[PDB]
């Protein structure tokens, strides 16, 4: 049975105008900004962008992996679905 998302888990991440993008819950280092309540810092593999988003918009990676990793035109895309396959919890500072 699922638990809460936890930082290090490996999702698709729906945001308004995009497809549904690779990403993982980041952890938020010490001293930096934290999220807002109900939110979750989302890193996008690929663009190597952070924004925060709650549950709703969070497709867990297996489960949804047949239907939404596929290549994309858009810009950073099929980096990001090399990066969530092959080196998912890897710094790209």
């Amino acid at each position: 049975m699922p638990h809460a998302f936890k930082p290090g888990d490996l999702v698709f991440a729906k945001m308004k105008g995009y497809p549904h993008w690779p990403a993982r819950i980041d952890d938020i280092a010490d001293g930096a900004v934290k999220p807002p309540p109900n939110k979750y810092p989302i890193f996008f593999f690929g663009t190597h962008e952070t924004a925060f988003l709650g549950p709703k918009d969070l497709f867990p990676y297996d489960k949804s992996k047949d239907k939404y990793g596929k290549p994309n035109k858009r810009k950073g895309f099929n980096e990001g679905l090399w990066e969530i396959q092959n080196n998912p919890h890897a710094s790209y500072s």
